[PDB]
């Protein structure tokens, strides 16, 4: 295909190391008839832009800037056998590596003098396992815990380090990199990550016609709660009316997207997908579920977002579960369809999610840049 | 830590007996540049005092009034062996005692003509248990049912008593003491309440300058729902247009707290928390979880409050969690961050929650006045 | 510390990415009163250097090249789901992450003709895991295997790839590199890999008096057997008389060494050792036991090898097990004691083994240059 759009956020997952990093590289490159964007809690961005003239509707699509991670603890001096540790918190999903990986310290840090600032880049932390105590429930607190210095006892410039912490998270360096015998797969964070930036690299290559927001957040590996679940509201209708005939007529006239991760079939893990499926270097799947998670994608959402994929060119894939499994996934849109906007549930296929590298495939993002991008035009 | 404040609580909470006897007890001493307040469900209060001028933001502030009890049903006559019983509903926490103490009928009863009028005091009730059959899953329905009456067959001026029982609840009587060997703890319910009684005793002693909120309600013990997550709207903005700039720009110009309780180490339970704890007679805990809790406080929000104890005298602490441990807690604000706001979730060294008695300090009150009344003023 | 030295193993591991890759990288180094050196089996390398006398002794001295990894089955092609995959063996050791990383092929591969050689080189192979299939005895076959390509149905010079799969393994790219905050550790495969490179760094750089013996080989992670226990015999004496008084008396004068690995207290799993430790950043601890594990290591051996540390400046430390505790760890001499020689069984303090990354401090490699470089010169 192109190693020219891969080469893309390849070095925006190096600026993007974390939510506000991503955040940060977010706006960096989405600058330059408005082309406007809302900041708010420095994590949840909101890209609009005009070309709502009312009863033409919005363009809505998003996806969240956070991943699960290890977030460091306010003050966790952990001393132990002449090593120093920070005490971390499980944020968002589980999974063993975490373990091993470069790990380095990111994000915001408020000084003294009520003033945030965020720092990163460097090797500076390791969590290292047990291995001859013979065959390896496991892991509960004291082994997430990853190792910085190392001695005692005491015998951007930035202040040294000190105890003014956090907000704070831990990420593996090693960037991001081409995988395979050929180019059939890459990535290492790219969790919903890249997804707030293939749609970055849509909102300034779309054919401008029509009014198109580009919403990131954070939360969403969590609860969602503030900034990716309420209020969407002002930020997005901040024009022409206040909350009378604003809403509701703009909205039903609107059509809101989802960029989420599909998994695909696994090639060792064959038996937990059915008949449709999704495997790496394809195009985005439409992911639908009503049963015990129920993502938003109706009939007239499935359609809509199909032969659109068509009409530029397929190939558009379609489901995620299974009957008796499959769980929660409240990936953004679906409780930001409080808004009241028929939601398309869609993503790319990649497995081996939260966690920080390992499969999705380096040919997806060629159709997701596409499609999306003629999602940005037509009535 | 003066005896004083501290003897306000104490017929604070005899009055508060419950949610709305608390709200009684609230707006009588919670009156006499506005100062007005909502009552609505007669159980959720918001207390708004002028001074939003738009451009200066709000200062929320807030707690539930319900607590962990013991909810008597509709028409529950229970006869059994000469004894004559009332069902209960197992309403918010579990645990034990319950078990025996003096145990009172309190609530808002709706009699034959379509009003509602509340009553409470006496001990009228108890709760028996066994003892020789010998060693003792303990407790399933039929064992919490209190024993009011104790006859057969049958050979505020108030109806006797009869059968309209209104929304009715059982507390137990001994009023709150005083406890230690010096002054060092004491306090009975105070679940919330308290913090919805200390915090109404700073609306009235803060230094008049800007627009404060005390946003009391019900149900955080159980869901929220209706009074504690929506609407807070209009409730508290009602001023200088409706929906369209009133919002987004005052609550971005905002800053809510939570007034919750914080544990701390426990003399017995020392591996229920991990480095930063918080042992009674102390500041408000700054509490801090994303992990699979998610309350609010962030990096701006620690730090605006902290430096904010510091420069009034601390001492401030934090955490209330484990890495492998840890769970739920949606205390109020954090579904009330739907508003937009950004928000504090402190409270107050205290253990044996969710009952009716045993452990919290005796001068954490002292500074729960302190900082959160000098909250109340500058930007 | 000393970043010179460790700036050595780095690129070493990097072309030392097999066992035989290690052989290659050891040998195109270790050139240039004799200083002949044994290859056979293009995998266990014995440098001799002369300068026995009979009864002057020898100065044995050796570690494995082989590390816990996944090897190549003969013909392993499974096409599953248009993935292209290569069975692998569990060669070694167990632990999860070989999951993720980079990975690559590499080997002595034999051609048709009778002739064998090797290749490496550029990611290619991958290992993907389940997520969202809810919480995860797992790790069975059919989870191991790496993905290569991904396509159907087909719509150094080197021969493309093929068919002709040598004794093929695979290992993570991501070349050494140094970690934590200042310089307190790094390495990433190191499994007395490394060992046969500062041992190797030390038969060059040793003051020439006496004869010394570098004795590299393979299986010791499996078995040992051919190569790396017996026949050691006429590969070290190959001079004046065969085995009529060769041995005896020159193997009883001779004093051999094990470089291996220790783990040292973890800071996370500080319930796996006693007393008698060994945290990174130290020098080569003298591992001691009998019980029901039986390494070497006796009376006059660990004194001869903690004065001759002392001499040269320290710190030697002791011990790896517990009473209890404890497994196997047939770590190269001991079966090859079966020579007739007393036996230093020391190492380096690292944990996380038997995988391919993380803990081994970057100071240890500057104790193990020195003394062992002291060994070299013993009267």
């Amino acid at each position: 295909l192109i190693d020219f759009l891969k080469a893309s956020p390849t070095p925006f997952h190096a600026t993007a190391s974390l939510a506000r990093r991503l955040e940060a590289a977010g706006y960096r490159r989405l600058d330059e008839g408005g082309r406007y964007y809302v900041t708010r809690n420095d994590s949840s961005l909101i890209a609009i832009r005009l070309g709502s003239p009312l009863e033409s509707g919005f363009r809505l699509v998003g996806a969240h800037t956070d991943s699960p991670c290890l977030r460091v603890k306010p003050n966790p001096e952990i001393a132990r056998n002449g090593f120093l540790q920070l005490g971390v918190e499980v944020y968002g999903g589980a999974l063993f590596a975490p373990w091993f990986d470069r790990d380095l310290s990111l994000a915001g840090r408020v000084t003294f003098r009520a003033n945030g600032k965020l720092e990163s880049r460097l090797v500076d932390f390791r969590k290292a396992i047990a291995v001859i105590p013979n065959l390896n429930p496991i892991n509960a607190q004291n082994e997430l815990p990853p190792i910085i210095a190392q001695l005692a006892p005491g015998e951007t410039a930035d202040v040294v380090l000190d105890y003014e912490l956090s907000f704070y998270d831990t990420q593996s360096a090693a960037v991001v990199g081409l995988n395979d015998e050929f180019i059939a797969g890459a990535r290492l964070d790219n969790l919903l990550s890249c997804h707030a930036g293939l749609e970055a690299l849509l909102n300034a290559e779309g054919d401008e016609n029509c009014i198109l927001v580009c919403t990131d957040h954070e939360e969403v590996g969590s609860c969602s709660h503030c900034g990716a679940d309420g209020p969407f509201l002002e930020q997005v209708l901040r024009r022409l009316l206040p909350e009378g005939d604003a809403f509701s007529r703009a909205i039903q006239r609107s059509l809101l997207v989802s960029a989420d991760n599909a998994h695909g079939v696994h090639p060792n893990y064959a038996d937990r997908h059915d008949a449709n499926h999704g495997p790496a270097l394809n195009g985005g799947p439409v992911i639908k579920i009503n049963s015990n998670q129920r993502y938003a994608t109706n009939s007239e959402t499935a359609g809509f977002f199909r032969h659109l994929c068509q009409d530029s060119e397929v190939p558009v894939q379609s489901f995620v579960t299974r009957s008796d499994m499959g769980c929660g996934s409240t990936i953004g849109p679906i409780t930001a369809s409080q808004v009241g906007v028929r939601t398309v549930d869609i993503g790319l296929p990649t497995f081996a999610m939260h966690s920080i590298r390992e499969l999705a495939g380096s040919h997806d993002l060629a159709h997701l840049v596409k499609v999306l991008g003629a999602f940005y035009a037509s009535s």
